[PDB]
């Protein structure tokens, strides 16, 4: 019983999203703001330093498609 239901909390990656957030096969789209780097370049002419896309949190990748299994998020508690 208690060897097959265990009761022990785990994070995992969801194997299905790869562990990213998007659907399986249907991979998160690369955030073009950032061109797939996570950092956007504040361009504002000669002081064109960068600061961390918030569109997609760093990562460069878009969920535009959740993974449902995970609901977008890309890993869950074993369950
Ligand atoms: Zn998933
Ligand atoms: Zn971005």
């Amino acid at each position: 019983g208690v060897t097959k239901e265990i009761r022990i909390p785990t994070l995992e990656e969801c194997d299905v999203c790869h562990g990213s957030g998007a659907k399986p096969g249907t991979q998160p789209q690369t955030c073009p703001t950032c061109h797939g780097s996570g950092q956007v370049q504040m361009r504002q002419g000669f002081f064109a330093v960068q600061q961390t896309c918030p569109h997609c949190q760093g990562r460069g990748t878009l969920i535009k498609d959740p993974c449902n299994k995970c609901h977008g998020h890309g890993r869950v508690e074993r369950s």
